[PDB]
């Protein structure tokens, strides 16, 4: 028995890091889903689920490391799922059932998982006989077809361990760790708040959907993932931000396009939103003042980054918008990470204004691409300022070119 007392450690998984700060309300919504009206699943619940399903998961006799393709709208359970995949240390790749069967079939002979995960309505087509198949649902896990058998070789997942796999076709294999260290990071912000409900209107096969989900709960929110018949419908999707009471929204900029062209007075009706986060795309600058224009006093934040991080840099907008400004900034990288522009030839450029590539230097960085030894070494390369520590930098293949404080502003890819 221990000589004094343990401290336990929440950040050597990803299962362990999501939901501890919702130890401190167990009953509290985790996940808020359409139900009749709605339906809430606490942390405690989803837990619960998580835990359930993993030990269904576990007898299937997969080893840490194996592959799961788990494919499913965003829900409550899709959560548990990955959670338990979590748990057991085996990276997912998150997929929806419109993802086409090509790219699905395209995935599986290059990342060679032993199960194939959907929901309990799902009716996937095209999959290779017989790759492990099973449904999750409310009541477990049931098996339609087992995994080949295999002699186990790993103890416990430790947090250098793949935790999922993104394919954008190269795969991204992101640690626990370094998606920690993101969640982290981006808690030194202040983003999200334990009072938050975050609507995340990102499908399921998208990096954002599980980002959104997973720094909600880290933050002891309430995560709301907006399903697709809410969403493709502006009258929908803008009652539903009301039933939910959501106080922030991610999306894409786009989302808004529509919804201030056709309805812009339940737009600016919104009454319980505070807040708005996009990424993935840039934002028309005069779409973006409009939308302010809808909505004062909303915090709104642009979030800078790619896959091979889950993001970069997170930068508030400025309420109002100066008219003369041409091109967002993106900051800083988030806390504990830091970026700056090189020229071609490796070195750091000189001067103000003038455009290079991007290197992120970052606890948050992707550990490679799947099986890909030589496009990991030019994604990842040794420290240019000191190549003899061993550290590593991402190339992110972006341009931009720092303004005097030292903030960068984005010019495109290479």
């Amino acid at each position: 028995s221990p000589y004094a007392a343990p401290v336990r450690d929440h950040a050597g998984n990803l299962r362990d890091y999501l939901l501890a700060a919702g130890k401190a309300t167990p009953d509290k919504p985790a996940i808020v889903e359409p139900a009749g009206g709605l339906r809430f699943v606490s942390y405690r619940q989803l837990e619960a689920q998580a835990d359930a399903y993993a030990a269904e998961l576990d007898a299937l006799g997969l080893d840490v490391g194996d592959r799961v393709v788990l494919e499913s709208p965003a829900t409550a359970d899709a959560v548990a799922a990955f959670l338990a995949c979590f748990s057991l240390g085996l990276p997912f790749i998150p997929t929806i059932p419109e993802t086409p069967v090509q790219r699905l079939r395209t995935i599986i002979g290059m990342a060679a998982p032993a199960l194939f995960l959907q929901a309990a309505d799902g009716s996937r087509e095209g999959l290779p006989p017989g790759l492990g198949m099973a449904r999750f649902g409310p009541k477990g896990v049931t098996t339609e077809q087992l995994p080949a058998p295999r002699v186990r070789r790993r103890r416990q997942v430790v947090e250098t361990d793949p935790a999922y796999l993104i394919f954008t076709p190269k795969g991204v294999v992101m640690s626990h760790r370094a998606n920690i260290a993101f969640h982290r990071g981006i808690r030194a912000h202040g983003l999200i708040g334990p009072d938050d409900r975050v609507a995340v209107t990102s499908p399921f096969s998208f990096d954002f959907c599980l980002g959104g989900i997973a720094l909600t709960l880290a933050s002891g929110a309430t995560a709301v993932p907006v399903p697709r018949d809410r969403l493709d419908f502006p009258r929908r999707f803008l009652a539903f931000l009301h039933e939910a009471a959501i106080t922030q929204v991610h999306g894409v900029p786009s989302l808004w396009r529509p919804l201030i062209r056709h309805e812009p007075d339940l737009v600016a009706g919104l009454d319980p939103l505070r807040s708005i986060l996009f990424s993935g795309e840039d934002f028309p600058l005069g779409d973006l003042r409009e939308l302010q224009g809808l909505l004062p006093g909303r915090r709104i934040f642009n979030l800078y980054g790619a896959t091979e991080s889950m993001a970069a840099s997170v930068t508030d907008v400025p309420d109002p918008l100066p008219a003369d400004l041409e091109r967002l900034t993106i900051g800083y990288a988030h806390h504990g990470a830091e970026m700056d522009v090189y020229d071609a030839e490796g070195a750091p450029v000189g001067e103000p204004g003038v455009v290079g590539e991007i290197y992120l230097r970052s606890p948050a960085l992707f550990s490679g691409y799947w099986a890909d030894p030589e496009a990991t070494r030019a994604a990842l390369v040794p420290d240019p300022l000191l190549p003899e520590s061993g550290q590593v930098v991402f190339r992110t293949g972006d341009l931009a070119y720092r303004d005097a404080d030292g903030r960068l502003y984005f010019c495109g890819r290479i």
